[PDB]
């Protein structure tokens, strides 16, 4: 007494999102956002789908060989959900919407009175670079954002449950490197 | 007379694959492989998945309503692998495999007669900070890279489509930043 129509709608429903997850481009702001909206659509569907499933394996009485298969499938998803729980907190922390529109490994982030900072970054380094200027935008990597206030002389990657800081030793103003309207920031791990 | 346990064991490894996507870390290279490698799996499990159910409605005869549906999937998957094929086009372009194990938009590429190096890059940028040493690595924005041959005045940044040109302008040793065992090179786009 378990439809089946609903399971085919559904696994079509979720090639659907699937398939176009893989299409938008992570180039602008937004489409980032529309992105993660489509996975998240994705994801339910996908948890739907495999529950429907094991209803239908409830009916079938099956369950011998795929007991564990679900199992395996509902332990990786509860670490899914606790992976965005640890996204969420990491967000707190950065204080600002990034974290969640972004999949890097670390968080550049630094506060100020008016406005706070989050760059995404790969892996911890022993120094970084901050390129402000060319409408001033802070960038690092390739990955910018606008100009509000100034630098700070410390900043903070942040991570899942790790911490580093970060200080400034040297502003590379134009007129030392040349490059036309850029400024260079440059900061190091400290150690204490 | 078409199975439909094969049907159900293709979606539950697909929410199998799928969900352990989900889990590996982007920290490591060989990681990035296999969760690419899985990823390949999940879509490869997805269009078998939805292929089946295709067939699954000639069985049935229901094709009125999901004709338009699975013609977009078909599209969305077409487009999908006309992006893969795009991808290797840019790994042949940048002549090594850290295409296809990042996602990024853009690659930083140069060549050298012993090696050819590849970082990835978010965006098109006025200028890019590319920092060596701390066993010397070639690192950009948490990016990392092994050294074994010395920078070129020119490098290229490369995309899908369009390629642009960033030239040397300043060296930045250590005895100028401060910094120890650490030396930045500054690039900035040509104009022609």
């Amino acid at each position: 007494s378990l439809p089946f129509g609903w399971l085919i709608v559904g696994v079509a429903l979720l090639a659907v999102f699937q398939s176009a997850s893989k299409i938008i481009t992570l180039k602008k702001r937004w489409q980032l956002a529309l992105s993660k909206g489509v996975h998240f659509v994705c994801n339910l569907l996908l948890l739907f789908v495999t529950v429907y499933s094991h209803l239908l394996l409830v009916a079938a009485g099956l369950e011998a060989p795929f007991l564990y298969l679900y199992a395996l499938v509902y332990f990786l998803q509860s670490i899914n959900f606790v992976r965005i729980i640890m996204r969420l907190w990491l967000c707190w922390k950065c204080r600002s919407k990034n974290p969640l529109l972004y999949d890097a490994n670390y968080f550049l982030c630094w506060h100020t009175n008016c406005y706070d900072y989050c760059i995404p970054y790969n892996s911890v380094t022993s120094s970084i670079v901050i390129t402000s200027g060319d409408e001033h935008d802070y960038q690092i990597g390739g990955y910018t954002e606008k100009w509000e206030s100034g630098v700070k002389d410390c900043v903070v990657l942040h991570s899942y449950f790790t911490s580093d800081y970060y200080q400034l030793y040297s502003t590379q103003l134009s007129t030392d490197t040349g490059v036309e309207h850029v400024t260079f920031f440059i900061y190091n791990k400290i150690v204490d």
